[PDB]
């Protein structure tokens, strides 16, 4: 058993997440973080550090959304509808 094959079998057969290779899942994970961070700033108006981070996530989501819109309008509107965007 080579290390390569041993390490490949390891990840290949470890049951769980880390998938997120889907446009919809990436858009949803971001939305969840953007929603959580906004509910956080809601009660922490004095914050300054979390502002930059939120802007980056919003931008990265616009990009992902723009990608899906061009690739497949059906999948684009289905996800926008499900996340309430």
């Amino acid at each position: 058993l080579t290390q390569e094959r041993k390490r490949e079998i390891i990840e290949q057969f470890k049951v769980h997440e880390n998938d997120t290779g889907s446009p919809e899942v990436q858009i949803a994970i971001l939305t969840e973080q953007i929603n959580n961070l906004n509910e956080h700033l809601r009660v922490h108006k004095k914050d300054h550090h979390s502002r930059r981070g939120l802007l980056k996530m919003v931008g990265k989501r616009r990009r992902l959304l723009a990608y899906l819109r061009n690739k497949d309008v059906a999948r684009y509107r289905e996800i926008v509808e499900k996340l309430g965007l």
